[PDB]
């Protein structure tokens, strides 16, 4: 007969789950004519990733400031769920079903996969009357990083998961726009690799454990470093490396001058400091490094 | 070849028409520097529905406070139309093309055997530049109610008729929004089915008639309220039933205390007089029923 | 030396007093992605009008929903305060300071001695940045009601106090755009005399008493009505008098056709009931009666 | 006693009326979901200038488009006026009262006699509610042009008469933001005496003749023009004078180079040629003129 | 395994290209507190059109002002471009590749063979953050004029190249909105065809040659149009025809009476002067003419 | 005959002087479709403060970022003026007359004379259309600080000199919402006795000397803090006192707790620190000392 997605849809949708979230969060007393503690409400899909122990996926701006936090499956039956962890970074969190039984978890697709052209469909709640399901096509890729999918609703809210044809979990869709979840016109999210990383720190840690390594260099035009080359200047100098953090790895050595993070040019020596700082454990960021030839990807830790 | 819509849109598009309306209505008299009649001109979309009698379902906040409305059919033939019915609340109404001749009817499919994962697409006229056409899927269904699509126009006018592949009617496209036709991010519409049985009540009376039926009961914690359970209270009582009116058949008898309308808590008694009051006739709507199991779907009538 | 207010001011600045509200109200629960009790803090002047009891006459808007009222003297002593009526209407209401002691209380002026020419100057709070003085005249008068002035702050809360040269109460500024404290413009405030008139009634009953009071008169086309004249028709008619309530007072009697109320057309019957029934006892409205010259001016009760 | 503007406001109080128009305007009609007659009421004031023909200047904006006129005194007395003539440049209009009879012109002050400092009111209908007196001082002079004061009100719309302390007309309350009664945050008007030239051009030609006077140039580096000096070049030529208009009279001759009109700089030869010639006649503009020491100042006819 | 669009989307990503503006830009002078040369930065997508000579076709409002052109392929390589033509009415502009190496054109569909339900893609940069592929259907066609398609990002900037499933060119993508690179709801494209005649006036002449020809006609109701018909009059007459200028093509002679232009009808004779004048040589519009039967297509020149 | 201010006005205009500022700015880059230096243009008002060194003070906000600054006097003459020092603080600057002549320099009154009801007037620059002069009363002093004014227009941008009934100097009008010239309802300025000493400091010092001095103390809750008192805890520990800056002087000793700096309750230790530090010497703040009694007031440096 027809094509459609409803078959598939139909042995994904069991994955995805309706999470009810209730918190406190301080606000500032209202001033009149026109700190207190006040409730609110949030809500939120997210993907049972394991069956066994009850680990749901979630966007960290939907459990955020949890007191109470519910978890419906779409069957009906609701459950307890507990935090476990979250990501303000990347907008995930990881939370765990209290009592899980008969669960169904996803099987996710290795991202790396992953071309332009393929189609993928997102399922969530963009206005909270339940659980919309949408169909589009991977728009672009931060690497082949991140994904971006014309498969978004317009003015809704960041829905979940985000998922091929196979009903596979390719990626979370998230909010880039945060505390405010909306869209900029397209749908970016955390693909699926970069999830299951992301989740196993926060149940290894409590949290994604942050990478911020350089080596030990010392800025460029100063005396160690005007001291060498100084031939196609501009940049950040490099001296050290010796602490083998991913800098023996990364086939660096004394006297190097990065400049590159991707793409963007690395202008100061702090601007690497910052930027290669704030990214998540096991990340792949690649370094325009400057010494006449020279450009290795690294892999933090 | 290549894979298109074309085909089936060639199919279809014959029973589509363009409608043009004219009216007056009362506005406020302009007040400077910065009641009378003043003329508009409303814009929408139809499908031919009885090929015979020449019916065009059409969007109330089309049709309404018109004077005049003509017909274009997609090969060009304009004719004139009367009004026969409409019906703000699901923002549907019927004309009558007068003198029909050589009219295609389009197909309608059951809507009750929708999915999610199905494949829809939209015609209608978002801007006014003529009948557009987009494509999407079945994002979400108010039953398995409503019809919720992605194949729907950013900032457009809920356009008119919403297809499937094989070229049938699912349903008509709507403005949740009234009295302003526009976008919430995503599309909304009456499934056929809903639409069938609104579009006859409104032939066969000049409106749908609305069933507001409760029975005859008395508030919880009244009179012969309290006298009886107040075992797990806080609801909508019920004293009464022999009223017969989907209640000698909603299996409901005396003592019963409703507080539920798919999903939504009941929390007094006027709450279901008012909401099971506005719906109508033909409704399927569920009513959670505490008496210590009890559940029945009702149908108006 | 040079002219100045100072002088007059410090006459009357005693009588002034800073309002410091503590309230809660009833607010939405926030829906997040982007009932329960919210804290809020109010703020306003007022004035000293029974040196004894210790009145203070502020803006309804000011004290509505309040659970702590402090009162700071402009030389800086606290008091706390207590409640004893408002009035939405006009946006007038008293408090009572507990513990009064050394208390000074302003005069009152005669409001019906006022004339357009007159200077005037308002004292208050517009921004909250403590008790602000600003001057002007009397820019309009709803009778000569309502005093209108330009002695008002721009995009300023209406602070309290009106007052003449010598420093007597011509009146308490408002809002008329409640429950939004702030300008149109100009400044609006009830005359010092309706606010005498209000405020004892607050005292005496808690609250202002409603006087709406017509007598019992038929529609204008109906059955006792058209009987009669009908020269020169359109109208609210008038059938009864006997309740004796400002009618055999005003002069009325049976048969009577009124048609104004300070102007504006009275078009029908309860278009009558409803404008004279939402103003305060003792006012002072005047009717254009239509039987061939008839126009009296009541007072309620 | 007390000091008040009252007493003179008196006297002033009878030549202020109240304007009351109706008309009619070409209108879109109306596009939706969201050219035709529509009917609109403006709102104005005005002052009795000639009380024996019973001529009443206003603002153009507020009889533009007027089908009917009607005036009231501020003793309650109503009458019919006519058109006689408008000027939206300057936005002053000429009506005339219909039955003229015991009718108090306004004694009008010489403008040129003002200087900043002086006391004025300004009488008009802000919002609507009636005629409001406000007052202030002489802010700015278009010369010693154009009167700004800051006795206006905020968001109001430029009411009617500007008058001094001995209630003579100084000037009438203009809006410079037309076809947009409103306020820049300070009042502008035209001073009294360009009112009564402005005024007298209406009654004796239905309108205000516009003086598009130059002489009969040549733009600078044309022809006739690099043939003369250019030493100290950059402005608009002026070949030749014969016309005796305002230039055998401006003392000037051929050969001169004009490059000002009141301060800003004339650039082109057109610039002068527009600004020169929408202004209205009677008009006194100075000219900077180069020629090695040149400025006189104009007369327009 | 799944169906996807990246298999041919790879044959398709080389001929698309990323195109880096800097161009400079006559700016007010800021007026403060809160001319001159401004540098601004702009940024597209465009489509090589000619692989030997290096022609890139893109959007004018680009390349608009531009100082600096350069042009990188989808495999990195950078080269430097020069602008051939632009063309601001339909927003279409042709730059040129200096040093074109191994470079890969795209393969133009003839886009009169496009049917309403085909499938397009859509590949550009609507936020900047690098090449964007999206998806949809030819939603609506200015002729079967202009493409229509759902294929388009909200909130975007109109990308660029148009693709069928093929891979081949259907359209450029463009912006109606401009100086405003935005959405309207829906995509609107200059098709393929159109693209093509456009690009080779530029190539060949610097610009597209506007064809304004009527061909030398008299008003309707005037001297030499009054004396024919007038049954049936109201439209734009034509008098003479001998220009031979798509007249003795059109088959059109003189007494003509012209009242359409692709559907609205043509009021005036000038209404004709200017909307054929403004349109692009080759251009097939359809003229409803008036003589009792009679409406030709006509292409210019 | 009739009172006005002209008179005074005549004597103090001169001292008043018009601002013409040119400048440049490190601005964005503009990203089309919709760093450099970009030159802007301010415009302010000014008072002769020093006759014979001509020295002009302004708001900082009209000077800052300046290149070249000219000075234009009342009665047309021009001069260049250098700057001498500023204070975004304060929003107050002093400029110097390059080459001053035939200068007169105002008399400033001293404000610690001030009182609310006091009459004021206000000269400046509001909309840029030359200068404008306004008058109101002395709304609110920050002491008896700063001085708030009714005597301020709408809209408009803070200008210059405000003056009392003689003509003499009472302050500066000041804009509080910098980098944003406009106003908050009311007029603020700087007292006139404020600005000398903040100009002397510009004077000698090219700036204005901050006065950040606490003593040396140690947190409350620490370790020589809790060893003490702590009987009415809750506040700012002072530990030290012998620097002897204003401590010595303050009548301050070991052992004290402030927590109040003119009404603001001090929570830390750190928020004096802060408050007390952006200060400008000369300043004259009160603190609410703790130790069963002492508030004493001190004068920075």
């Amino acid at each position: 007969q027809m094509p459609s997605l409803a078959p598939m849809l139909e042995k994904v949708m069991p994955s995805v789950v309706s999470i009810n979230v209730e918190g406190s969060t301080t606000v500032n007393t209202p001033r009149m004519p026109r700190g207190q503690q006040q409730k609110f409400m949030a809500l939120g899909s997210g993907v049972i990733i394991d069956a066994d122990k009850g680990y749901v996926v979630t966007n960290n701006h939907v459990v955020d400031n949890a007191t109470v936090i519910k978890v419906q499956l779409s069957d009906g039956r609701k459950f307890d769920a507990k935090m476990v962890g979250k990501d303000p970074r990347s907008d995930i969190a990881l939370i765990q079903i209290q009592n899980p039984k008969n669960l169904t978890a996803i099987k996710m697709a290795d991202s790396d996969a992953l071309r332009v052209g393929d189609y993928t469909v997102a399922i969530g709640n963009p206005f909270g009357l339940g659980e919309t399901v949408t169909s589009g096509i991977v728009s672009a890729l931060g690497r082949s990083n991140f994904i971006q999918t014309d498969a978004a609703i317009n003015r809704g809210n960041a829905g979940g998961a985000l998922v091929n044809l196979n009903g596979e979990l390719i990626g979370i869709n998230t909010a880039i726009l945060a505390p405010d979840g909306g869209n900029i016109g397209i749908g970016f999210a955390i693909p699926s690799n970069m999830v299951k990383n992301l989740t196993s720190q926060m149940v290894e840690y409590g949290q994604v454990k942050r990478g911020e390594l350089g080596i030990m260099g010392t800025e460029l035009n100063s005396e160690l470093a005007k001291a060498m080359k100084v031939d196609a200047q501009r940049g950040a100098f490099v001296s050290q490396v010796l602490p083998n953090s991913s800098a023996a790895k990364a086939g660096i050595k004394a006297g190097d001058v990065i400049t590159s993070l991707n793409g963007k040019p690395i202008s100061s020596f702090a601007a690497l400091r910052a930027q290669v700082g704030t990214m998540p454990v096991g990340s792949k960021l690649t370094l325009g490094l400057l010494r006449d030839g020279k450009q290795v990807n690294v892999n933090l830790e």
